[PDB]
């Protein structure tokens, strides 16, 4: 049983993969570095980390021509570069994924503890990244530095890690699997496990919208003109007695409240109102046609207005409603800002109009537009990171099965495993291009066809 | 060829003896912890909550030591199932206890580093995350032992052990034991304590807490006697009669229909804006500007507090006192600040502020730091001793690692001597199980009674020498 490098495929396929990453990798990462680094000052936290990522990737990527030459012909470059390219490899595998781990910590802080997230998020991204990521990443390369050497072999020079015995191969494989994927994977998933759980105490989108706009009372309240209210703007009945109002709540809740209720029960009581509200809209001839043409988010917008102004009032916005039914969002946003509604209750009306305008929930929340895109960028990056690496992981797993005697096959099986590990690893280095590619076409509009080069 | 021979002369005598001792003192010690806290206790600290989990870990393992002793002295008489079970329980214990220690260190880190708001997260760690992140992983990681622990016939007896396909499996699992067992919990503990000792001297209070104490915290809108509407930490909203107009300003700022009520969290946000306005004005006031720049975090908090009390014009007027603070001569500046009208009028608050300018610590806004320091001392002792117990065994394993990895090349005799000292030291390392109970020994006791104090009522005038 001997090693057998294949000419037709690996000797040609790998250096090509290596060269393309090299090429697209210097340009893409080099652009991220100069574009944010040199020129552009005000930096977003995720962007701060993506600067780090692109530095880690350009460093690795500038060493790829060695890999390519090594694969096609020989290791002409001596012992010292041998250790150097190995070190540079380790540095990349560890820093890249942990920077990703740090992007997920940052998202956790942003979302889960948004109240005083700035002091710490800033601290993470400017002080802790060097001590948590870069320095350990370098310390951990001492092993590559020690055992990476060049040997003469079968008419060429191999640069590789050479150890006293086969146990050393298992020790460093286990460490690579641990520092590379299992520990950062634990942290990424844990952070996202905490995020999704924080997002589970909140109720429906329409409920959190109106809680913000109308307010949420957990205890009955007599106002100044004698009416009784609870939950999200829920009016109990005609009685002028706290007791008889408490009688009404008890009936709608199904329990002896004594004037206090829970959030969950307020959401249920609100759902019934939202329902009764939506029913009358579908009975109003002016409002129903618009409601039929709107997406859910924008229908929440119109329900909000009914919650505030009564069905009749809302039904008087004849020209704004008409632009909304026609999907003329900007016009309609513009027109609604000129009404007595806007001039009297701008805080509310501003959020509602932004909902109609965009068809998003950005107006609620702090910096909601920015936070929405930030969450999506992060998840895309990390999933794609692991997606690039996944076929290599499967390859390495199969090799592990050989060594640990989980499977027993001949050498022809073992040598096909090793060529596909060389292939899937090469294909994995595309991770170095994702960060730049996710920055492509920012602010582009895809609205031009061959006819639009010839006409309006 | 080197063969494994089991040692008797000392080892069939020494290990059962040590196992039996840890067995007896550990059952009594940990069982007491479990009964005395587990049930009676009503005011329990976080560290104590953790040391109950610890004593449960340790009792589970200690109760299985009789099997170890009989195994060492005679046989494995207990069949395949128990062979797996004593392993599982062994692995559960090695993992759970060291990680409980790591959680005791994360808890300490929150208690000292973030005392603006520790209580929710420390409560969460102690009652929920300890299960899902300590116990459950510990249990899941025993699946190997359950699978590979089996009973074998070897040299005139039954051998209970983990038997694998090949020697690479020995390596894969030992590295996991060292990692999960030592190097990951070690990293966590040492990182926590790196952050602590680096910040111990400037802890105890935030700028939020400082002013929350000097100025008070209002979750509800309050109208004072001169018509001013205020919220949170002295946040002025409006000064005209409508209350509803006050609400609308609060709503614009907070970004939601408050009805004049905000959370403690929104109050800190209003405050952090206000703090960024006062700093912005200080950096444009030429009288306050260069003094601010020369000051640490804590002493800047001390200036911003004054600006909130008596406004920017006022603080720009303590001309001599500020130069003193700028020169970094704290005591005379603190002597001088106590001679001002501000001090005679609001002495309590200004006493505190000056203490901050003088010493640069939050001592005036912080304590019950006599109990907190006793909490830190206990945790450091518990943890250091734990590692101290385990250290001779780590040295043995490291020696064994050198053999397999060919970092050294000695013969069979040398390997045999290492094998026996690893058994010795692991055995001794199990005293880790009695630390937790011992540390609770003698609470309330005073060591003042000599034989003479039993023969008499003491020596004359003991109260002079207390
Ligand atoms: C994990 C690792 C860094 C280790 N390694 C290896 C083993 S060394 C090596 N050459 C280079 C790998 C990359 C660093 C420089 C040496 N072998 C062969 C020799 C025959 C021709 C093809 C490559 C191949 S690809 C790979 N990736
Ligand atoms: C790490 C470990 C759990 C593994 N192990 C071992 C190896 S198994 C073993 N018997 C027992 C270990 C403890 C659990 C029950 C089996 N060996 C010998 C057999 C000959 C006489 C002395 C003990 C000894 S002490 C120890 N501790
Ligand atoms: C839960 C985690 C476990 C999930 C299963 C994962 C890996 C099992 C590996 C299976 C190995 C497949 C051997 C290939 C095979 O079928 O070979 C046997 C035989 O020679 C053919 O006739
Ligand atoms: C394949 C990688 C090349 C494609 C990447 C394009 C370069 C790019 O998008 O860089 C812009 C810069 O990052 C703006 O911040
Ligand atoms: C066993 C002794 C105490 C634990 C009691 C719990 C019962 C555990 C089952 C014991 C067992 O499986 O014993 C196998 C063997 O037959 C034994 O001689
Ligand atoms: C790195 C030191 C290498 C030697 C580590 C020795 C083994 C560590 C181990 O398994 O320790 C048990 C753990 O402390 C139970 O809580
Ligand atoms: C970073 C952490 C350092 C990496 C650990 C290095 C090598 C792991 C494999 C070494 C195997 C050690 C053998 C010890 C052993 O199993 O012996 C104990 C006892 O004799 C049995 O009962
Ligand atoms: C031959 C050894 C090669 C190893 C090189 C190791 C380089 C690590 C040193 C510094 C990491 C780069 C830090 C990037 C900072 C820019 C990002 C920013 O300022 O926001
Ligand atoms: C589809 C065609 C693929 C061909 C492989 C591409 C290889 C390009 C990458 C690196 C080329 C390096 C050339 C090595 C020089 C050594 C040759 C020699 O000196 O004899
Ligand atoms: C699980 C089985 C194998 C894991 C493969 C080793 C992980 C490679 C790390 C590369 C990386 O993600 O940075
Ligand atoms: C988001 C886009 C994901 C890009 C596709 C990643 C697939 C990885 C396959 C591979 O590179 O081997
Ligand atoms: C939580 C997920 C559980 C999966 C655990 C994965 C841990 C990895 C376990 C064993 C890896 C040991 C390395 C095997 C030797 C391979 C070396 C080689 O391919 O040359
Ligand atoms: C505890 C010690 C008990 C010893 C087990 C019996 C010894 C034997 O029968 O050989």
């Amino acid at each position: 049983c001997f090693r057998e490098e294949n000419a037709n495929f690996n000797k040609i396929f790998l250096p090509t993969i290596y060269s393309i990453i090299f090429l697209t990798g210097i340009v893409g990462n080099g652009l991220v570095i100069l574009v944010m680094g040199y020129q552009k000052k005000l930096r977003s936290m995720t962007d701060k980390y993506r600067l780090h990522l692109s530095v880690a990737d350009l460093l690795f990527v500038i060493t790829l021509p060695f890999w390519a030459v090594d694969a096609v012909a020989n290791w002409y470059f001596g012992n010292f570069l041998c250790k150097a390219v190995h070190v540079i490899y380790t540095v990349n595998l560890y820093s890249s994924v942990w920077i990703l781990a740090f992007i997920s910590l940052d998202r956790y802080l942003a979302i889960v503890h948004a109240t005083n997230s700035q002091r710490p998020r800033k601290l993470l991204a400017e002080k802790v990244v060097y001590v948590g990521v870069w320095i350990p990443a370098l310390l951990l390369t001492i092993p590559d530095f020690i055992f990476a050497n060049v040997s003469e072999a079968d008419d060429r020079y191999i640069c590789d890690r050479f150890y006293p015995n086969d146990l050393w191969v298992v020790v460093f494989q286990f460490q690579h699997i641990m520092v590379g994927l299992i520990l950062p994977g634990i942290v990424i998933l844990s952070c996202y496990c905490i995020i999704i759980s924080k997002l589970s105490h909140s109720g429906s989108n329409i409920f959190e919208m109106l809680r913000i706009d109308e307010g949420l009372r957990l205890k009955i309240y007599k106002d100044t003109e004698g009416y009784y209210t609870i939950g999200i703007g829920h009016l109990l009945t005609k009685s002028p007695s706290l007791n008889a109002a408490k009688s009404e709540l008890d009936k709608a809740i199904g329990r002896n409240t004594n004037g206090v209720i829970t959030k969950d029960e307020a959401e249920k009581l609100f759902n019934q109102d939202v329902d009764a509200a939506v029913r009358g809209i579908l009975r109003n001839a002016k409002l129903k046609p618009v409601y039929d043409s709107l997406d859910a988010v924008r229908r929440a917008a119109l329900i909000n207005m009914v919650f505030q102004m009564g069905e009749t009032g809302v039904a008087g916005f004849t020209n704004s409603l008409r632009m909304l039914q026609q999907k003329r969002w900007d016009e309609a946003a513009v027109n609604l800002a000129k009404s007595r509604w806007y001039n009297q209750t701008p805080n509310r009306a501003k959020r509602v109009i932004t909902t109609f305008r965009t068809g998003t929930w950005d107006a609620y929340g702090s910096k909601g537009h920015q936070k929405r895109k930030a969450l999506k960028t992060t998840v895309i990056l990390i999933l794609a990171f692991f997606a690039c690496w996944l076929p290599y992981y499967i390859g390495i797993s199969i090799d592990s099965f050989i060594l640990l005697e989980i499977i027993k096959q001949g050498c022809e099986f073992e040598n096909t495993v090793h060529k596909w590990i060389s292939i899937t690893e090469a294909l994995a280095f595309f991770h170095c291009c994702l960060n730049p590619i996710l920055y492509a076409f920012l602010g582009a509009k895809f609205k031009t066809s061959a006819q639009h080069a010839l006409t309006s």
